[PDB]
DNA sequence: CCGCAGATTTTTGCGAAATCTTTGCAGCCAGAATATAATGTGTGCATGACGGCGAATACCC
């Protein structure tokens, strides 16, 4: 905080204090939205032919 | 003071090996790959000169 501080440790703790801890199912929900995003990007790559041609070349 | 002997000088020759690059090997080493249970906490704070001094906010009049 603004306490005439000059230690990066202190305000790093300040930064980490803003975000609240997660639960077991919270991690699963966040990973689920991550999986939705990666499936979206996989579909986007899917609609692109040339990347698939390159993948088939390596196969 | 001159020509040959001892000493010194001239010339041709072979073995040896080391070095530079390439190839095979072994110790060194780097990244890539796998899914054990663990999230607001630690932490060092070590501490008794003395004089000068401006800068930085506070507070009375």
């Amino acid at each position: 905080e603004i306490g005439r501080t000059t230690d990066p440790v202190r305000m790093y703790m300040r930064e980490m204090g803003t975000v609240e801890l997660l639960t077991r199912e919270g991690e699963i929900d966040i990973a689920k939205r991550i999986e939705d995003g990666i499936n979206q990007v996989q579909c986007s790559v899917a609609e692109y032919p040339e990347a698939i041609t390159y993948l088939l070349e390596q196969y």
